[PDB]
DNA sequence: TAACAATAGCAAA
DNA sequence: TTGCTATTGT
């Protein structure tokens, strides 16, 4: 019951921000900013509406716009009318999208590794036992 | 390995959670976890939007509007910058520095009940391990 | 005929 | 930025 508690949690915060702000960067390798990759996560598993999309993460209308206007010029999505409603568009990934998705999991992966290169296989294991139980508490708190 | 994504995704997990409950609690001080970020940041001198807006990996829209309702409660002021008198920087108010301590209490709180399972020495050893991650990740960020 | 979606072109001030 | 407004499609 030290200091060290709320500093275990802003260090977590400190690492959730960084690795965002660092794989947003790395993400540029293929042209793509965070949003546009979350755009195409969203759109892997099936088409979406628009607001779907800003309402899923939480982010405006025009933002969503601007990487859809992007990802389609890149041709890594196309906008198609609703089949069961032909008025209403939805966001639907292409093949290309895929495969470049796809790369930017691997980004993902692998800057991950990286990160956690100061420890050992041992250490991984301790420190994701400790802070699973970190989750496992605020889950069941925030429920 | 796995072990090495899920300790990342895991992490990512925490904060959501987090971040979800300490909007709740800080709900108290009619503060969001934003307003909480920004008063944090203003706490040890004046910050610029932009600056705000890239450490809290924000839109620079949000940092707009947390600071608007900061400054109407009268937590955080906006002042020129000695340097540039057309760069707006962010500086905080004895209230708001009073406001944002009382933030720090709520905080705390939560951090000692979320890590409760963890004896004096596991916190230790998790921080230093978890400490090195950050730096990590910073060294890479240059 | 009316109503519901989306979009481009005009406003706001 | 938001918020109409006229127009094309369902």
């Amino acid at each position: 019951s030290n200091e060290n508690r709320i500093q275990i949690m802003s260090t977590i915060a400190k690492i959730y921000r960084a690795m965002s702000r660092e794989l947003n960067r790395r993400l540029g390798e293929l042209n793509l900013s965070y949003l546009d990759f979350l755009v195409l996560r969203a759109t892997s598993d099936g088409p979406k509406t628009m607001a779907y999309l800003a309402n899923r993460y939480f982010v405006t209308q025009s933002a969503i716009t601007a990487s859809v206007d992007k990802l389609e010029e890149m041709g890594l999505v196309v906008r198609v009318r609703d089949r069961e409603d032909r008025r209403k568009i939805l966001i639907e990934i292409t093949e290309k999208g895929l495969e470049t998705f796809n790369k930017g999991i691997e980004i993902y992966k692998k800057l991950a590794n990286e990160v956690t290169g100061d420890l050992s296989e041992d250490e991984v294991i301790l420190v994701l036992d400790k802070i699973s139980k970190i989750l496992k508490r605020i889950e069941e708190i925030s429920q």
